[PDB]
């Protein structure tokens, strides 16, 4: 559950942007979105729950940044990326996107955070040459 996680309470309670998926489902799908991303993103929670985060991407969203994230999740490592994403309604914005595994007692994934922080394009451009 969401709420089984004490990092979620808090991001919750400070207002941020996040989402929590589950890889157990099809397509590792949001189960979790806060108030804080459906702002950020313009599209309600009816319209996030269940789909996977990638419809936030668009044309000029770079695929290695994509890879990147999918390798992360593939090989277990908490990774942090900066891209471009789109809002419900096409306009655009650069990404600092967190995603980490949480984790159970014996160590199995059980579910992904993934927290996003809207940054300026000339952050972004400095993130990236920085990488
Ligand atoms: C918890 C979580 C949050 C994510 N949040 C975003 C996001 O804010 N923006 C984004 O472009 N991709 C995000 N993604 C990445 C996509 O959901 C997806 O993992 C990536 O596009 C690769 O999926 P694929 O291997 O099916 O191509 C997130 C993934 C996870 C697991
Ligand atoms: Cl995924």
């Amino acid at each position: 559950g969401a709420m089984d996680y004490s990092l979620v309470k808090a991001l919750q309670t400070a207002q941020q942007n996040f989402v929590i998926s589950d890889p157990s489902i099809p397509d590792n799908p949001i189960v979790y979105a806060s108030q804080g991303f459906l702002t950020l993103t313009g599209y309600a929670l009816s319209e996030v729950l269940g789909r996977n985060c990638r419809f936030l991407q668009g044309p000029e969203t770079d695929p290695k940044a994509v890879e990147k994230v999918r390798k992360g999740l593939e090989r277990g490592e908490d990774t942090t990326v900066v891209l471009l994403n789109y809002r419900k309604d096409g306009s655009t914005f650069w990404n600092q996107l967190f995603i980490a595994a949480l984790r159970d007692g014996e160590g199995n994934v059980v579910n992904y955070l993934g927290v996003q922080c809207k940054v300026s394009e000339d952050y972004a451009k400095a993130f990236l040459k920085n990488e």
